[PDB]
């Protein structure tokens, strides 16, 4: 009855899978079985499996202040003192090179994957420790974590570790003796080791910290000895069927390099000189492929801009993760419920975040990935489409497994089945259609019922008060602490909308996403021969493209822009009231139904998504507000909100700083650049002005992102509209990677 609808919200969609039957098994995808699929860990690997084999690195500098134990490094915590760091090279498949700056130390973490056998092949790591341009004493830790009943067989001094799993068969792990960098001659190292049952992945750091409780002596030949904190000096199992954890510690004076090798039984050497040769061959092949794909040198980009592009791509491919588990869901009508267990293969917005998937970020990530490797995009889109419930909903934030949950109470992990997110997954679909590649076409043929179910859910679940209008569900519940209720499902969290939320609201950005989605899917339906779907999608796209209805619903003549509508008053302020603290004060005039004055990214949506005809009477006015220094035009790109707005740089609460209230964001700037490139290249009365603004905006965005990367070593979440400085989270790779597509002038066109 009502309980049948609840189970529907918590059931996987019955349509055919967009991915082959056992898509992640090494029999089907051998090249992708192993990888750097744990983005929140500085350096580690895992298999694309629900019961994976995990590896990782930890490090600590010895000679630290007493009473105060050394800082142990393992996960990418934004305030741990490490930085800058990031991938210089990573092709998302065979190799990678990363640099980590940590106080007096510089670390180089490199890997090469070698195919062979029936279980996903082999891999080798090289970790180089050098002093910052001092011979500091350093401990490196190399661990392995098994699943359930799987056991490890050591080879004692600790030479190697052998194992067996259903998915990997027989395998061997070897920690080779250290050498000096660029040489094969062995150097003396001190060894410690810990071995017991796996305490859980978010508990590895604390378990190691707890067992670094006894002093030892590093005794190299021809040198004075050094004291260090370590794990037990000899191998002894410590006393539940939750898998095993074995961590090996190596300590000596920098500079040195140490190799950690994985060898598959079925594949039966990638070490020293052969590993050095493999690394150089991979780096050269990467550079050749990068120029052919993006043609930056041919397009006249500087060597510095070329280096920026290379890092933009490497950081994005380096942040691709594999997740498995049950998410928390709140059905629309109630208590939270578990969703069925599912896998997810996806890019992440920041390595500094708990390892999670974000729905509208992924559409932007895949625009970059598809240009480099179309197969990776098919894998990622196929996995996101596997998350649909029987109604066509996908949770906007995917928190799957223990590390992703990261000790946050379940109350803050729950995804609401009533709430949406922009359908940016359709943007890489436009490019796949344009290229007419047979593999992309065969994938889209299989994926069509899922893409259609998901789109249909969006315009039906978010229907507005009148025909052809839409309203984002999930605006914050009006509280005395909130200046303006946020719209978290829209992606632009604190962009100002109506002061007093109600069911009479009409949202401009959402209407525009629906118009684009209907157009993209009608084009796909026509290409595939989906007659009945095309007969529905075609007329819906035309009804939403139409200028009369858009004008009636969103054109605000008193504002000279397109706007959101609702019960609103500009007379709202945050004021301190003892004993209350800082609270919102509604003054005069009282709220009434009208268009909302909030000139910014939302105002531009018919232009950004290329919905206006080149001869539209509304195109000129939008171009003028975009170009105006008093509004959106800053020397570093387009502002999220007008500098003349009463909400400009305004905090929403005592604990909530401005977010989409002035700062420059690279995803929306990329869409504006695609739109200006479009209007500047088609015939029309504003072609000249659009072509000019395109060149000026491109120059400003590229320059600032390049300069901030030079000054900080990072690509940031957002940029200051006043001085261009990187702000928010970092590394943000992440849609800030779109800077590569801006430099290459690669924009997907849906006309
Ligand atoms: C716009 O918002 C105002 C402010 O909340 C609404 O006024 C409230 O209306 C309800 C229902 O009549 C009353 O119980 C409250 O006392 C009113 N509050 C105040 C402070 O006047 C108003 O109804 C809303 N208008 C529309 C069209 O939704
Ligand atoms: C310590 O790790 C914390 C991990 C979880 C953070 C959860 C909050 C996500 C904030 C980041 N970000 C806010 C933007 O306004 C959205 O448009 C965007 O989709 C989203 C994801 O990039």
């Amino acid at each position: 009855l009502a309980w049948l609808r609840v189970r529907r919200a918590l059931t996987l969609h019955p349509a055919p899978s967009a991915l082959p039957p056992d898509s992640s098994s090494p029999a089907v995808a051998p090249e992708l079985f192993w990888g750097t699929y744990r983005p929140h860990v500085y350096f580690g690997m895992k298999t694309r499996s629900p019961k994976p084999l995990l590896t990782g690195l930890m490090w600590a500098q010895q000679g630290a202040t007493p009473g105060t134990p050394p800082k142990l490094r393992h996960t990418c915590e934004q305030g741990d003192g490490v930085g800058p760091y990031g991938w210089e090279f990573h092709d998302g498949r065979t190799f990678g090179r990363q640099h980590i700056h940590d106080g007096a130390l510089r670390l180089t973490t490199e890997f090469v994957k070698r195919p062979g056998g029936q279980h996903g092949g082999d891999w080798s790591w090289r970790v180089t420790v050098e002093p910052q341009a001092s011979f500091p004493l350093v401990s490196l830790f190399f661990y392995v974590v098994t699943d359930g009943q799987e056991v490890l067989l050591p080879e004692i001094q600790l030479k190697s570790i052998s194992g067996h799993t259903s998915e990997l068969g027989d395998f061997r792990l070897t920690l080779l003796p250290p050498t000096s960098p660029g040489d094969t001659v062995p150097k003396h190292g001190s060894y410690n080791v810990f071995w017991s049952s796996n305490p859980g992945l978010p508990q590895l750091t604390d378990m190691v910290k707890s067992r670094l409780n006894s002093w030892f002596q590093h005794r190299p030949p021809g040198a004075s000895p050094d004291r260090y904190l370590g794990l037990p000096g000899s191998l002894k199992w410590e006393e539940s069927g939750q898998g095993q954890f074995l961590i090996q510690q190596v300590t000596l004076k920098a500079p040195f390099s140490v190799e950690f090798v994985f060898e598959s039984g079925s594949a039966a050497r990638l070490v020293g000189s052969q590993l050095t040769q493999a690394l150089e061959s991979h780096a050269a092949a990467f550079k050749e492929r990068f120029e052919k794909t993006f043609q930056l040198k041919e397009k006249g980009l500087s060597p510095e801009e070329q280096a920026l592009g290379q890092v933009a791509l490497s950081g994005l491919l380096g942040g691709i993760g594999y997740f498995y588990g049950q998410g928390l869901v709140l059905p629309d009508t109630m208590d939270p419920a578990l969703f069925p267990p599912v896998p997810l293969f996806s890019g992440v917005p920041s390595r500094s975040f708990f390892p999670r998937g974000f729905l509208w970020d992924e559409g932007f990530h895949q625009l970059v990935v598809q240009r480099w490797d179309p197969h990776l995009t098919r894998e990622a889109l196929g996995h996101w489409l596997g998350l649909l419930n029987a109604d066509g909903w996908i949770g906007r934030e995917q928190i799957l497994g223990d590390e992703a949950r990261a000790r946050v109470p379940p109350e803050f992990l729950v995804q609401r089945a009533a709430h949406a997110n922009p359908p940016t997954l359709l943007l890489p679909v436009v490019h796949m259609l344009e290229g007419h590649d047979p593999d992309d076409l065969a994938f889209l043929r299989k994926a069509f019922p899922r893409l259609h179910a998901w789109f249909s859910w969006l315009h039906q679940s978010q229907a507005g008060p009148v025909p052809l209008s839409y309203r984002w569900r999930g605006r914050d519940l009006a509280l005395p602490t909130l200046l303006n209720p946020k719209t978290l499902p829209s992606g632009l969290d604190d962009y100002p909308r109506a002061s007093h939320p109600s069911t009479a609201e009409r949202h401009l950005d959402l209407r525009c996403w629906v118009a684009l989605g209907a157009r993209v899917l009608s084009q796909l339906a026509e290409q595939l021969g989906e007659t009945e779907a095309a007969a529905e999608l075609g007329p819906l796209a035309a009804s939403l493209e139409e200028p009369g209805s858009l004008d009636e619903l969103h054109w605000a003549p008193e504002l000279g822009v397109f706007a959101d509508f609702g019960n609103h008053t500009k007379a709202v302020q945050l004021k301190s009231r003892p004993p209350q603290g800082l609270v919102r004060v509604v003054g005069r005039p009282p709220p009434r139904l009208q268009y909302v004055d909030a000139l910014g990214y939302v105002s531009l949506f018919p232009l950004l998504l290329q919905l206006l005809d080149p001869s539209s009477p509304r195109l000129g006015p939008l171009l003028d507000v975009l170009a105006d220094s008093r509004h959106l035009w800053s020397p570093f790109g387009l502002r999220s909100l007008s500098a003349s707005s009463l909400f400009y740089k305004q905090r929403n609460t005592e604990h909530d700083p401005p977010y989409w209230r002035g700062a420059v964001w690279l995803n929306i700037n990329y869409l504006a650049l695609g739109a200006l490139h479009h209007y500047g290249h088609v015939e029309g009365p504003h072609k000249v002005q659009a072509a000019k603004l395109y060149h000026e905006l491109r120059a400003n965005v590229v320059r600032n992102v390049r300069q901030q990367y030079q000054a900080t070593g990072f690509l940031w979440e957002q940029y200051s509209d006043q001085d261009g400085r990187g702000m928010g989270c970092r590394p943000f790779q992440g849609w800030t990677s779109l800077v590569l597509l801006i430099m290459a002038e690669e924009y997907a066109s849906w006309s």
